[PDB]
């Protein structure tokens, strides 16, 4: 089972699933092998009814698509559609939150409100919306309106790009025609250009992809901004992770998906319903997180994280998961069927994301509390039904310190330098105590033993004094393996990094360090890393492609992760991907994405499946940046 | 060669291509066989980096996708993405025209103007935009603004749906949540919902597809409306079709793609440049059409059509095609390479549609005449280079009467009943002289011997007194085989239909009938058939799903054609498709699209690859409609 997951709790549940005959994602993977090599390499097209077309990577015919599409074109079109799909997900989540905010401040949904007034005003100032003499509800309405306006063409480009990067970066991107005109506009233009008999020049196609990846960035940044207004900007919080956060004697309710608009209300209403759960024989309602909706409520409220991506089914296998409350994205639809075996009540809530066999609740903001109580009552009923049934919850959990928004990082640093908070971080980059910064982002992927790349690469980087930050299932991996527990700083961190984490931690009164890795939140909250890195670039008076900052989507899976990797490259970062995207069928496309794009944006992909090698390549990238700033390395 | 194309001119060029060693679409097809059966049946997914996933149609594992996606889900997601892609193309073309109109009336591009004032005012009235006391430029600005607003969410749904169908149809669609909220909004929502770990219920997915197909309809209707304002509403016109419209002694320039925004200017400027072409030794500039940009200029100006879809390369093989001027969609990218052998100058013009090896001209409305002259001068240079080179233009062409906009059909009918123009058509439906109406739409497809389905089915329908209308490459097929020549009415038409075509024709002073098939224009101009059918439904006080009207995408290829077929079903029509879309891997999805959707929209797909059988099924569908109206059949 160690060949499937490096998480011991997952291994334990994989043994239980096997003896019970419950098929898992890893079983379904095994049943799929050998996988199609045309698709793996990107040399397949189904963009018209003359296909499917394929191209042999090597050898004889077929060499070209039926319409004449080359390997270059086919690979680039496929990639562009994945970027557009990722942009559609992040920006759909953001759009939904914009509508929520509008409802809140129009008095249409009293369960929602402006929680973070400081965030609201800062965003309005970033955007150039006046605040002086305006009511908060009106400033919010303006913010929501501006968010919605970034989805279509208008007299300005997408402000959730141009107002979040430094002018010198915007100027480089503008020069190459890369600034998006509108989020849904770009998504549609990708779908058009990639359709049969349209764009058929790899460079042109890939420039379009880069632009659409910035539309994805805008969606991410918008989603973080709006969720912080509605639900609060995260600050440091202490919690736990892994399956051992489940409790046999409680009603265990997982919140799973990405948009926390209802799950944030579930957290608050569950508390209210404690005496009702006790009436049903439970100690209370124990809300736990899966995936990014889990990350959202972890970051804001300290809700413990149960599990992430690839291992999500394992929470059900314990027998103790009374309900799984779903929004959208990254939910294996197997959960609906596994529920028949495990007894879990799986509940969908969003109109555009249903799963055959799951019970659907028509969530509406105006009815959010009513919805939450209905859902929680189903969970309580489910808990009652498992009266007397043994459960098998692995007694495995880690301590997690999280909540490191960019605001929180800047505040923590300000305890070392109140009026120039970034300076202590830069001072330590310069003196070598911090070698650089690495963002771990993205998924787990069944192809890679769960967490192995994230932990292998992080361990090497941390020993080499890299400041590591993480989001999404990268954060999930690292938290489940102890990288968010400050007790592990001595073991994991190089001396320079330890000194910095300790100095910041002791200035924040902790009597001890920051954790080894800073959890910056959900997948949209990759935008928080952009804010930090843009702030550093502006403080130094350089562009992002001069900073010793890299990214690693070490176990990438979703189209969303491909979009994030692509905008990381576009904003100027060396960006590792630890699974093969479907590009290797075209050497020219590979050479653009790994090499010639450096000349355009300064960033580039590093495609490397061996994690020890990837760590060495990431360090080399960091060190090349240091050398370009004239620093020792 | 008759196994490849039923067009004799195409056969002749296929012989020339073979002896010259120039690879064609049919050669590339042969090199692709056998094609992948997973893709053909829809049982392949590449929506995340855990794939590719496939499912065996029959037998053992794999049975399910890695994430748990069933065959139902995989098939429905794939189909939905094709619909969204088609919507992106039609609506991208419409969007571009909206911007053109705005430029025109703002004084930013004097080559463009309001040509059809009557169309402008009728559209403004349909939309509820005031005209009384307003300047034309301001009414136009309002129309353009309304067009652009239909791409995003706002306080109304998409007006290019709700204002073009009858209220009773809109009410049925609204009840099922099918009215689009915004064109690019829906495209993005499809891409989101179909991404990994989102929507996973076939019915839910397919309802989303139906809604997105209405966004495609809106794009089609918008595109027709705006092109008619800018360029003129078509009226009856006489021209010719097939390769024999090329002239050895002239500069032959093809206009190819779908958006005629520049090619309409090329038509007018080419005339201006006659004395300059004569200076270069040519008789003049002979502009000819390929595909839908060809249809646009045929319908408005009587520009002869050279060829269509699958056979497009054959125009180059003649050796006489001096230039091919490309916009976007349905252009085989092979043309750029074939040009190296044939000498043709292939020129791209749209930013998002380039082809490696083709010369690019950065078209801008403000510079349209300058662009046109540059392009025409390249063509003249090319003509000079082939001085003394024999060419092989098949001496094969047909006569074509076309230009049957809905306005033109209503006008023609009005000569029989001035104040109730639809009544003579309805009277003849009722008395059986017209059995019903069939729209032929969509592509050719290399899988089907070119034109064979269109001509086989049309011939059977016409003998059974069906009024046949056609667009796109369906029109192209029928025109190249003589179905737009009124001289062929005696041979092709049943006695009842002949009597009607004759009575209308003689009332329009023609001394003879309308042609056997009415050419209603380009692919966006499928919207014209919707206008006609909606007008009939309103005149009868019934919904579209009670009318004896059917559609046939007999040789479908492009994602655009899948979107059109889907909205034809959604608005209530029995809709034949003569190529397999990738659905047969899921019986449940097939049963929804061919059967249970009848209960939702009244329409349904008829999937039938044998054209004689398809004709019988289409007649049965027509006759069932007649029986439901209490009519003899
Ligand atoms: S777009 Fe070209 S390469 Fe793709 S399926 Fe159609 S014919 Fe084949
Ligand atoms: S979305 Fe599911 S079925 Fe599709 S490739 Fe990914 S794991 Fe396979
Ligand atoms: S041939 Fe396998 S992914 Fe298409
Ligand atoms: S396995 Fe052939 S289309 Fe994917
Ligand atoms: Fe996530
Ligand atoms: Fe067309």
């Amino acid at each position: 089972q160690n060949l499937k997951s490096t998480d011991r709790a997952v291994q334990q549940m994989l043994d239980k699933a096997k003896r019970e005959g419950i098929q898992t994602v890893w079983d379904r993977y095994e049943a799929m092998k050998p996988q199609c090599g045309f698709g793996e390499t990107g040399l397949c097209c189904r963009h018209c009814l003359q296909g499917p077309c394929r191209i042999n990577p090597f050898g004889d015919e077929p060499k070209v698509g039926i319409c004449g599409a080359t390997a270059e074109v086919i690979v680039a079109r496929g990639l562009d559609r994945s970027i557009a799909a990722g942009a559609a997900g992040h920006s759909g989540h953001a759009k939904h939150l914009a509508h929520t905010l509008k409802k809140a401040v129009q008095g249409k949904a009293a369960s929602y409100m402006i929680k973070d007034r400081t965030k609201l005003h800062s965003i309005a100032k970033r955007l150039g919306i006046p605040t002086e003499g305006q009511k908060d509800e009106d400033i919010a309405l303006e913010v929501a309106k501006a968010a919605l306006a970034d989805f279509h063409e208008k007299d300005t480009p997408v402000l959730w790009v141009t107002t979040v990067l430094p002018p010198s970066r915007v100027k480089v991107l503008s020069a190459h025609g890369l600034i998006p005109a509108g989020i849904d506009h770009e998504i549609a233009e990708i779908m058009h250009r990639t359709s049969m008999g349209c764009d058929a020049d790899a460079q042109n196609l890939l420039l379009g992809g880069l632009r659409c990846s910035l539309a994805d960035l805008a969606g991410c940044y918008m989603g973080t901004d709006l969720a912080d207004i509605l639900f609060g900007t995260p600050a440091p919080v202490v919690t736990e992770s892994n399956l051992g956060v489940l409790k046999a004697d409680a009603v265990n309710v997982a919140v799973h998906g990405h948009n926390p608009v209802l799950s944030d209300i579930i957290v608050s209403v569950s508390k209210e319903m404690e005496n009702e759960a006790r009436a049903a024989g439970a100690t209370g309602i124990n809300v736990v997180g899966i995936c990014c909706t889990g990350n959202e409520v972890l970051m804001r409220h300290g809700i413990p994280a149960c599990t992430h991506s690839v291992s999500q089914e394992m929470a059900m296998i314990t027998g103790a998961l009374d309900a799984m409350i779903l929004d959208y994205q990254c939910i294996q639809p197997s959960v609906a069927t596994i529920a028949e075996c495990t007894g879990t009540t799986v509940i969908t809530t969003m109109e555009m994301s249903k799963i055959t066999g799951a019970t659907h609740v028509n969530f509406a903001e105006e009815a959010a509390v009513e919805n939450a109580k209905q859902i929680l009552r189903l969970a309580i009923d489910t808990f009652k039904r498992r009266k007397g049934k043994p459960v098998e919850i692995p007694n495995i959990k880690t301590k997690v310190v999280a909540g490191f928004s960019t605001e929180a990082i800047i505040n923590a640093l300000s305890k070392l330098n109140a009026n120039d908070p970034l300076k202590p971080l830069i001072d330590n980059v310069v003196n070598g105590n911090i070698r650089g910064v690495c963002l771990f982002a993205g998924c787990n992927n069944v192809k890679v033993p769960q967490d192995q790349n994230f932990t292998t690469i992080a361990r090497k980087l941390l020993k080499q004094n890299v400041l590591v930050v993480a989001t999404g299932c990268g954060a999930g991996a690292l938290m489940r393996h102890g990288f968010m527990d400050p007790a592990n700083v001595d073991e994991l961190c190089g001396d320079g990094l330890k000194a910095v984490l300790t100095a910041i931690g002791e200035a924040n009164g902790l009597g001890g360090p920051l954790p080894p890795v800073l959890h910056m939140g959900s997948c949209v909250d990759n935008s928080r890393a952009v804010a930090l890195v843009a702030a550093l670039a502006n403080r130094l008076g350089v562009d992002l492609d001069r900073l010793p900052v890299v990214a690693s989507a070490a176990e990438a899976m979703h189209e969303k992760a491909v979009a994030i990797g692509t905008w990381a490259v576009t904003i100027g970062l060396p960006t590792h991907i630890g699974v093969l995207p479907p590009i290797t069928g075209s050497l020219p496309v590979t050479q653009i994405l790994t090499s010639s794009v450096k000349d355009i944006t300064g960033g580039y992909f590093i495609v490397e499946l061996d994690p020890e090698t990837a760590a060495d390549k990431l360090l080399a990238a960091i060190n090349e940046r240091r050398a370009g700033l004239g620093l020792p390395w």
